[PDB]
């Protein structure tokens, strides 16, 4: 047999809208359709009948969601936005048929996102209800968010040391850096009586899920890049140039539904010959930039 | 000791913000800020402790819904609309705190209407989340559906009769009626064999719910109007003249969600000596009219 019936979503710009991509687990990469806040969502849902049979429903429904998914459990999951659209009163069907549908003006208040513990998606959902087992299908979308310039973009400087051993002066050009921006900076070397083999920069990525003590934090490194080989002396200055579009990060995601957050830090590690290792962290926000 | 918490909601445009009554069960009166499709919706939860001890909650969250309740049964209501807003993670309260919320240009696609079999309604939902009972505060809101003139509005003109004793010819100067608007029309006697005692014309009103063989009528009858007393002859003209505004009428609502119609019929009466009764039903639109 198989299904009686096969549901398919054609969006009405199918043809001319964006699509976007996500990496997902093991390396997957999936491809969606691409929105932003305050757009319509419109097009139509397409029923295949399969059989030559009839199809007894109790209604037909589509809608549009926007959820929060935590650690991998169904009963985490939370609605941010949902909006209905009944399509059809109970009924039959016995051939195929097709329905329009509309959701005006969407709000869309985050961005779609992929990590380790949390999931943050949208899509369509058709239902066709029916006596005891409905007829699903989802229909997934990418959502981004957007901002301008910010007002105030001001360079991280800071001079940091252990005491009597190493003492440097380090500059970051900015602390909020677009996805395709560039980290220029430099380090600057005070004080230098330990003996130091080479010197990296770290971009790290800090996934921080759930509220108050029940908080889960999970860390990742995603580049590491070398900016020193050898042993300076005092007055010696290195030149930073660290691209981002290199290691294709997520914008930064501050307290998102009250639920979690996705930061990133510069983290500046110093190795000296017998191995020791020497840092500074420094929060850095990122941004996805609106084109032009 | 009582509540630990009182939620109360406060909206941005509370003093300037027009209100709509609704009838309910037992000639109740509701008082309502009034909406439209497409407004925003925001202003501010606020929460008034009450004891000096201490809430402790796993999130705090404002929701918009409009919802289709059937038949008195809460496991037959069905959201057409949700929308989310996050106002807290998992924490403590122990003072009192004041969130602003907004939903953007909210979709509002059908009219609020409380009937028979049938409830449909708006209303803000915040939730404090806790370990066994929520804390939750509904706050209510109308919405009503606006429509400018027809393009086409035809008078409903016909004749009808039992044959060889009565047969008359009947006019309603339009098919589609604003809720402030009259019905003009007459009456025009062809054929008088019966003695006739008196003529009404009635407006009666249609509640439909279910779907399919699954469906309920609900009946109701709003005026009984005199519009002749005594026996007219052959070439006779009754006028009518009926003023809707003396009624309160709902709106004509088709297939809302595909769960539920509500209509109205004009239905014209003539009472014979010996009590008979003669009848004709004709469906009319009931409209609400944009203001200007």
């Amino acid at each position: 047999f198989s299904t009686p019936v096969d549901i398919d979503i054609v969006l009405a710009d199918a043809d001319k809208r964006a699509m976007v991509d996500v990496k997902l687990d093991k390396n997957r990469r999936e491809k969606v359709p691409l929105y932003m806040d305050g757009e319509s969502v419109k097009g139509c849902v397409t029923v295949r009948p399969k059989d030559g049979k009839r199809l007894e429903h109790t209604g037909i429904k589509v809608q549009f969601i926007g959820t929060i998914e935590m650690f991998f459990d169904r009963g985490n999951h939370y609605e941010f936005l949902s909006l209905v659209q009944e399509l059809a009163a109970p009924g039959e069907l016995q051939h195929p048929q097709t329905f329009d549908f509309n959701f005006k003006n969407v709000e869309k208040q985050y961005e779609s996102y992929n990590g380790i513990n949390v999931k943050l998606r949208y899509f369509v959902r058709v239902t066709v209800s029916r006596r005891m087992a409905d007829v699903i299908r989802e229909k997934d979308i990418w959502v981004y968010s957007y901002r301008i310039p910010p007002e105030l973009n001001s360079s991280i400087k800071m001079d940091v040391g252990i005491e009597d051993c190493l003492h440097i002066e380090f500059e970051y050009s900015k602390s909020k850096y677009h996805l395709k921006d560039v980290i220029v900076g430099r380090i600057y070397f005070l004080l230098v009586r330990l003996k130091i083999k080479h010197m990296e920069l770290s971009i790290i990525r800090r996934e921080t899920t759930g509220v108050a003590p029940n908080q889960y934090n999970e860390s990742e490194t995603l580049v590491r890049f070398e900016i020193m080989d050898g042993s300076p002396s005092r007055g010696e200055t290195i030149p930073i140039r660290l691209f981002l579009g290199g290691f294709d990060l997520t914008p930064t995601f501050r307290d998102v539904n009250k639920k979690f957050s996705t930061r990133y830090y510069l983290s500046l590690v110093l190795i000296d010959e017998d191995a020791r290792r020497y840092f500074k962290q420094s929060e850095i926000i990122l941004y996805r930039q609106p084109p032009e």
